[PDB]
């Protein structure tokens, strides 16, 4: 008998990719497709709304035709699974079913001087006013402000809004919407969750936030879990429909970032990821009690299987500048040409020697959020080499998420028992090693390196009984899919001292304006 | 009349050249001698007197040589100038007549217990106690404390002192001794004031500090000036007397950054010289009266032409790394390969874009010695490039060069009037105009780059009378020999950025222990 296959829409930051995992939870079929990164003003960035749909069902349908290709049994996919970039947001019209201007981006500046504006009218200057609330502070980062921002410097949303035919959404309900075609209009928690206009216990809409803040509640989407029916695939743009063979339904919408979370198997308390992009996002789940924190970190939704079914909280950390550092050191500063390089050159020195590089190329993020802190290297000698300043930049990446950590689990409550790690510097060992020795405890590397995407999949899967639990997901995901180990190994003189070093050169930092 | 030739014996750290310069002051024949830089411990360096001084004859022997085969009118040499690394000391006997040991140099360091307990005991911790007298701190640099170290440590000059045998001497009366078969004992007032036992005002040795540091004041030779009579050749030690064919009397005797501040043309008050090496060596010509310094300088003799003739003193500022870090940056960090793409590199971008690199990677000299300052780099961000790091270390280079010429001006009581440069890194045009910009003031570059040994050619032709004047020398210089002149471009509000941001910068270095 044939096996059952799960579709899973990965709408990146800088590309889409449709993957459809079979029940082993391997991934059978893939293709990707960029969409572009404009930069209209400097700080600014946009996607436009209609290439990354299109990049969507591009994705689908190469990605389809492949797997029929190599399996010619394969009759239809039991369900589709969306994540996504999270925060940036799209306006669209509700008749014409199509974007009223470019989206602006999660790290897009342009809601800056709102910001301001906001935290003094509403918050009474309190930055983390909402955050009993939201689970977040005012920061350029969250769609409410892109909401705003919108409304107030878009004529067509401006106008779109008066006559009564402004939808908003996060990445997911525009995919959502459309897949369905004008049938769906509905957000999952994880997303809602960085909206700014989400009660965090709650899992509903803020009457008062949405009130204060100006934002028809009109305008927003039906909030739902991560892993339940949101909607059938109803379009052809590019083959889909046809290619799909049936109307497969969408069971599964989450944030890419929970996404990781999830299919990184990070179901139970004190468990957490740190996926290694461009930059970092460290996520624990902190169980199904929710949590806030004096060190300025965010709240948020982990996960949420199915309507009333547990709700799991998290604590969220970040770092601007960690893939940025290794490849600014290649293409800006020449210290070395070849991806490998980086580890060969690091490991051929015993330490820094006495050196210190902070790379807060755009300030420090985390547990202490200065904006005014750049790049920065101290305590060089001419015995200092490019290799002990790629041996800094590494251990300094590990000092930020020891910092983070150490804030996540006095305020969360917990300790971090292991520690899944996702994204390209992930495939560097001496990295993975030094962050398991100052954290210390067992750093898992998952061979299957998919996970962000399995996150889609398997709320998707859930829904549809392709897996009946979490326990036999786990199962699975341990029979099939391979889960290499690194153990600390860490004189705790070393770790004092590192720290100490680390503590003191974040003094040397502060700089712009 | 016929053509007329003036010799130089330059006697450096770890070369030694002789150079034939003619009326028209061109270098006409040049040959250079390496010798061996014995180093017994770590931080000891060590010079083979007897090796020097047949480097110095052989050195004339080629260089005539070569002369008389591609000159038809050279005859012979009219006088010998001699210049010299400074404060590096040499012990020899008199009936012997030769080393009783070998000599420690000027950067060497075993006189560093003798040198803070020399500060604890004779001055309270007052490191600058005798500075009214000597113009000088307390150092490992200076030679009274080279001579202290071997009477102490070297039973062999212990002996000699006992009989009324021993002659201590700087390189300058260690030549003129042997080069005069043993029939002269003179040192010049610019290397005499390196000792630490000249009274600068009255440019003898003080009785009180030769008995306070227990240096007998007859082991000491006589202090003469620059330019005048000290003797003959009479050695035939490589040939020298052969080639040199007639009596060649010796006129000439002066130290090496001194040498540079005299072939630099820099006879008024106000004007400075920079030697651009592998560290700095500025000196400013600060007039006819000692100006003794309360900003970090050194109060030395400029120089004085004829005995009794006037005698203008200067002050004299150093920095660590100048060439060493253009080195370093090539080296230790991969940042350009072919020396000529430091300067297109730098030039390649407008500015430093707020990133400052202070290469304090042995500490700062300069005014503010400190060395707990570290090589440090603040201000980076990702649009931080190689070529804006580059561009930021030949910055820094000029930036002390400002913070040095600054605290001159103020302990000299006039402005700084031309700077000249030389050396090695005069050939990079960027740091030049950098250089012109902050300083405000025309910076020359002659194309006849051999200053240093001009200035010791020059104080011989004057006393012989090649050359009847300092004006004829610099009318003699403008016209038969090209000066190239770069004026300041930039604009104060730059110029006050620039050293905001630098001053700031040093706040940051702080770091060693």
């Amino acid at each position: 008998f044939t096996m059952k296959y799960v579709g899973s829409i990965d709408q990146g930051t800088t590309s889409t990719r449709f993957i459809i995992f079979d029940e082993r939870q391997r991934p059978v079929s893939v293709h990707q497709v960029p969409h572009t990164q404009h930069t209209p003003h400097p700080g600014w960035l946009e996607h436009d709304p209609m290439e990354i749909f299109r990049s969507a069902c591009k994705c689908m349908s190469v990605a389809i035709a492949k797997l029929r290709q190599k399996d010619a049994s394969f009759r239809k996919i039991e369900a589709i699974g969306i994540t996504n970039q999270r925060e940036t947001t799209v306006a669209w019209d509700r008749v014409t079913k199509e974007p009223l201007c470019y989206a602006p981006v999660w790290n897009d500046l342009r809601t800056y001087d709102i910001t301001k504006k906001v935290t003094a009218e509403l918050g009474g200057g309190d930055s983390m006013f909402a955050s009993k609330i939201t689970g977040l502070p005012v920061s350029t980062y969250f769609a409410a402000f892109k909401m705003r921002w919108m409304l107030e410097n878009v004529p067509a949303v401006a106008d779109a809004c008066r006559r009564g035919t402004l939808c908003f959404g996060t990445i997911d309900t525009w995919l959502m919407y459309k897949l369905s075609g004008g049938k769906a209009f509905v957000t999952d928690v994880t997303n809602a969750s960085r909206t700014f206009l989400m009660d965090l216990r709650t899992r509903k809409w803020s009457p008062e936030l949405c009130e204060k803040l100006k934002i028809p509640m009109e305008t927003l989407p039906e909030i739902r879990s991560n892993s339940e029916l949101f909607g059938y695939v109803e379009t052809d743009e590019c083959g889909v429909a046809a290619a799909l063979n049936e109307r497969t339904p969408i069971m599964g919408s989450i944030g890419d970032q929970q996404s990781a979370l999830f299919g990184n198997m990070c179901f139970e308390k004190g468990e957490a990821k740190n996926t290694y992009g461009t930059g970092c996002f460290l996520l624990m789940n902190v169980g199904e009690e929710a949590r806030f924190s004096k060190h300025g970190l965010l709240s948020t939704v982990g996960f949420q299987v199915g309507r009333d079914g547990p709700c799991y909280y998290a604590l969220e950390g970040a770092i601007a500048c960690a893939g940025a550092t290794v490849e600014w050191m290649r293409r800006n500063m020449n210290l070395f040409s070849h991806i490998t390089e980086c580890e060969k050159l690091a490991r051929s020195v015993p330490g820094t020697q006495g050196i210190v590089f902070v790379p807060a190329f755009s300030g420090l993020l985390a547990p202490y959020w200065d904006p005014s802190a750049r790049g920065t290297i101290v305590g060089m000698t001419l015995k200092t080499t490019r290799a002990h300043v790629i041996r800094a930049a590494l251990q300094a990446i590990a000092l930020q998420l020891n910092d983070v950590v150490g804030s996540m689990k006095r305020d969360a409550g917990l300790n971090l028992s292991s520690l899944r790690v996702d994204g390209g510097l992930s495939k560097n060992g001496l990295l993975m090693e030094i962050q398991a020795s100052l954290l210390g405890v067992d750093i898992l590397v998952p061979s299957m390196h998919e996970t962000t995407a399995l996150g889609a999949a398997l709320c998707a899967g859930l829904a549809a009984g392709v897996w009946t639990s979490l326990e036999e997901v786990k199962a699975v995901s341990r029979r099939e899919n391979s889960w290499k180990t690194v153990s600390p190994s860490g004189s705790a003189m070393e770790r004092e001292a590192m720290i100490a070093e680390w503590r003191e050169a974040l003094k040397r930092t502060k700089w712009a304006k």
